[PDB]
C-alpha cells in the first residue's frame, strides 16, 4: 500500500469534518458545564474511531497505520479544541494559567 489516495481522502476528509466539528463551539461567553462539552469531545472521537475502524478494507497493517494515524489526528485536532475551552472557560473571571499567578 505504502499510501493509496484512497487513505488520505478518507483521513484527511475526517480530520477536515473534526476540525469543523470542534471550531463550531460557541468560543464568546463561557457558560455551561465543562465536563459536558468535555464529554461531547471524548463521545465524537470514539464515535468517529469505532466509525473509521469498520471503514477499512486494507491489511491489518494498512488498518492500524490508518487507526493509529486517526488516533493521532484527533488528539491534535482535539488538543486545541480543548486547551482552548478549558483556558477559556479558566480565563473569564480569573486568569488562572498564565505566570501572573502563584
Amino acid at each position: 500500500s505504502a499510501l493509496l489516495k484512497a487513505n488520505k481522502d478518507l483521513i484527511s476528509a475526517g480530520l477536515k469534518e473534526f476540525s469543523v466539528l470542534l471550531n463550531q463551539q460557541v468560543f464568546n461567553d463561557a457558560l455551561v458545564s465543562e465536563e459536558d462539552m468535555v464529554t461531547v469531545v471524548e463521545d465524537w472521537m470514539n464515535f468517529y474511531i469505532n466509525y473509521y475502524r469498520q471503514q477499512v478494507t486494507g491489511e491489518p497493517q494498512e488498518r492500524d497505520k490508518a487507526l493509529q494515524e486517526l488516533r493521532q489526528e484527533l488528539n491534535t485536532l482535539a488538543n486545541p479544541f480543548l486547551a482552548k475551552y478549558r483556558d477559556f472557560l479558566k480565563s473569564h473571571e480569573l486568569p488562572s494559567h498564565p505566570p501572573p499567578s502563584s
